[PDB]
């Protein structure tokens, strides 16, 4: 249920930061992906709309996760990098 923001760093040419972080999430075996982009977004002032969650990879026996993030510009710009699979697999682009 706690979030840490390990590195943020800027892609100037593809429009994103790319945003590596820890999840603590005590008592679980792994954490609620929906629950940790709500946290993380809340965190860095992230658009919501914008955040392509990569994965969140869990260790057994850790109370500690490790994140990665890419926070686009714009939707546009998420839209012209990120494939359809991945958008629709995530929430972000509803399939007709």
């Amino acid at each position: 249920m706690e979030i840490k923001v390990t590195e943020i760093r800027e892609n100037k040419l593809l429009g994103r930061k790319e945003i590596y972080f820890d999840v603590l999430h005590e008592g679980e075996p792994t954490p609620s992906r929906e629950a940790v982009k709500g946290k993380l977004v809340a965190m860095l002032d992230l658009d919501p709309n914008t955040t392509v969650i990569q994965y969140i990879r869990s260790y057994f026996g850790s109370n500690v996760s490790k994140g990665y993030a890419k926070a686009y510009e714009t939707r546009e710009r998420m839209l012209y990098i990120e494939p359809e699979y991945i958008l629709v697999r995530d929430g972000l682009v509803q399939k007709q």
